[PDB]
């Protein structure tokens, strides 16, 4: 009845479920990840309920020793949009989804429209439709678009922009002509400015000059390109870059914010060509601070040289090759570099000096191929475009600070403040004066940040690191406090970013006289994107240029980056490849050797042998293909 039915309902409510994740491997039967160590075991039949990787909850079936859990409900499921390659006969398709942990090959089928003949091996992206666990018979995936064919070489490009739901091209430019609303742009032409960039670079956003002044005072002129003279909100070109938001950067293929037309000619400050251009003046010293002697005013300028990088860095040495043809250029690179050597020593004494993990670069053939995998240095010349563009971004958020407390403003808070006594304490272990209190408060996170600097490794800042927020972008000023900035504002580069773009408006508001709520929503979440994607294209390429050395003796010097229960991750000094060490490798006695993701550190016979950020030399193990995966073993 009514009476037995009720009953039933209170009896199933009561019974002992778990919440957690399914942990499924190469095995039949998983586990269910409660938390710290409550795991429980799935048996095979209940591991065709569900997918490695979904939340869900579980029935807790009581037995004497060893429990189970039977799945229920799918709170959150691993898979809903995603690619993989297609199998199978025509009428019968199957898509395994691109994932280590995921081998079943899920039941497909072609959406509405979609036309095209899914052959084998095809990648194609999909979309989740049926579940067993909201009482769907079996796993059915819906296959919504074609990527590309199964031998394509250009697999890594095609399916991570896939993925990711990421613009493979720049966008439609119907380029108009440039426009007008009180432009009082001066004039700084016959005074020789110079471009500091990249070899290749058909795009130079940034110019720079100095001033011989009287006594012991020195002049930087940063001078940058003016995107938003052409463009207008409500533009197609301006909904479209608000889209994008960021240009899209990967191994050598980028996907423009802005059409060509604009970045190459138009906007791009060439070689002796006059162009409309933003500037910025300026004033420092022996110290190096500027006061209520920075303007920001529209103007206009003709580039008289275009400077590379390591020619301009090999004069300022000694060297043999490259002299400057002029003497204006000449002096002018001499007075750049006393700016530049000068002005590291504010952001030491009043912020945090930047130690910039080196940007590899992949070299590649006219075919895809990855030729070699070179880091790429930091001489004096990128520190002194570096040091102009840090200074000179600066004055921006003081600025639009006073004007209207409105900004595309960069905002590191630095910790959780729910973290904030689990930090005081850790500290208190590795003996680190550290006042609970303070630490919150910029000259308590700097203070500490300068201490960490003393130590012998960067163990103790792995560690701490592991307690702080990330850097956001916010419409109101704040702190940069990861980078030692009161208040931080870009508009170093408009034509890759929207937020410069954005703020290029507001600075053409102070020489004269709000960005939207979800405008920064979709910022944050398209660099996410693009940051995903250009790794995730790296990973397909590290896999293809370190197969060959699989099972060989070269050996590699290799960061510990970080520390888990299996094992280890390390990424290769010379190249940034990412590979993982499991724990059989690192010590043939698996009750001798400790791992814990927990202290960043491998003990073996209680002692401590690794930790996260030590350098060691490691062979290439395995590389699979299907996967990306790279696996290493120390050097013995
Ligand atoms: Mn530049």
């Amino acid at each position: 009845n009514p009476l037995l039915a009720q009953l039933k309902q209170q009896l199933h409510s009561q019974t002992p479920r778990a919440e957690g994740v399914v942990k499924a491997t190469e095995k039949g039967f998983g586990f269910l990840e409660v938390d710290a160590q409550k795991s429980y075991f799935i048996p095979p039949p209940q591991m065709k309920k569900v997918m490695h990787g979904d939340r869900i909850i579980a029935v807790i079936h009581s037995e004497k020793e060893r429990e189970s859990a039977e799945p229920e409900e799918l709170v959150e499921p691993f898979l809903t949009r995603f690619v993989g390659k297609v199998q199978g006969k025509n009428d019968r398709l199957a898509i395994v989804p691109d994932h280590p942990l995921l081998k079943d090959a899920i039941p497909c089928r072609a959406a509405r429209g979609l036309n095209h003949e899914f052959k084998e091996g095809d990648w194609a992206v999909a979309e989740m439709r049926r579940h067993p666990l909201k009482g769907d018979r079996s796993f059915y995936a819906e296959l919504t678009q074609y990527i590309t064919f199964g031998d394509d070489h250009f697999v890594p490009w095609w399916v991570t922009l896939a993925r990711h739901n990421l613009e493979k091209e720049a966008p439609d430019g119907v380029a108009t002509e440039m426009l007008d609303e009180g432009l009082v742009r001066e004039d700084l032409t016959a005074l020789d400015f110079v471009t500091i960039d990249s070899a290749s670079t058909e795009d130079m956003d940034d110019a720079l000059f100095a001033k011989a002044l009287p006594d012991d005072k020195l002049q930087l002129i940063v001078a940058i390109a003016d995107p938003t003279a052409w463009i207008a909100e409500g533009s197609k070109l301006d909904k479209a870059a608000k889209i994008r938001a960021f240009t899209n950067y990967l191994p050598g293929f980028n996907i423009p914010m802005l059409p060509r037309e604009l970045s190459d000619d138009l906007c791009s400050l060439r070689a002796n060509e006059v162009r409309p251009v933003l500037a910025c003046r300026m004033t420092l010293s022996a110290d190096g601070t500027i006061e209520d002697n920075i303007e920001f005013f529209a103007a206009t300028i003709e580039s008289k040289a275009k400077l590379v990088y390591d020619q301009v860095s090999d004069w300022l040495e000694n060297t043999g090759d490259w002299q400057p043809e002029s003497e204006a250029i000449a002096e002018q690179v001499r007075l750049l570099a006393q700016i530049c050597q000068r002005r590291g020593e504010w952001r030491h004494n009043h912020a945090l000096v930047f130690k910039d993990r080196p940007d590899y670069r992949f070299i590649l053939g006219e075919k895809g191929e990855v030729l070699d995998i070179v880091a790429e240095p930091r001489r004096i010349a990128n520190r002194i475009v570096e040091e102009a563009m840090i200074a000179a971004n600066i004055c921006a958020a003081r600025v639009l600070r006073d004007k209207l407390g409105f900004g595309i403003y960069n905002v590191h808070m630095g910790f959780d403040p729910a973290n904030a006594d689990a930090l005081a304490a850790l500290l208190k272990t590795h003996g680190l004066h550290v006042d609970a209190e303070e630490v919150l408060t910029l000259d308590g996170f700097c203070k500490l940040r300068r201490e960490l600097d003393a130590q012998p490794t960067g163990f103790l800042d792995s560690r701490i690191r592991r307690f702080q927020s990330f850097a956001e972008i916010s419409t109101e000023p704040g702190p940069h406090f990861g980078l030692g900035l009161e208040a931080y504002a870009t508009w170093t580069s408009p034509i890759r970013k929207y937020g410069d773009m954005i703020n290029h408006r507001l600075l053409k508001a102070v020489i004269k006289g709000r960005p939207q709520d979800e405008i920064t929503v979709q910022m944050a979440e398209r660099r996410r994107l693009n940051r995903m994607a250009e790794r995730d294209v790296g990973d397909w390429l590290y896999a293809r240029f370190l197969k060959d050395k699989a099972g060989t003796d070269t050996r590699f010097a290799a960061e510990i980056v970080d520390i888990s229960r299996g094992g280890m991750r390390v990424r290769l000094v010379d190249n940034g490849a990412i590979a993982f060490i499991p724990a059989p490798f690192l010590h043939a006695v698996r009750d001798e050797l400790v791992c814990s993701q927990e202290n960043g550190t491998v003990q073996i016979k209680g002692e401590t042998v690794y930790k996260v950020t030590d350098v060691i030399d490691v062979t290439i193990a395995e590389v699979r293909m299907e996967t990306r995966s790279i696996i290493a073993r120390p050097v013995a």
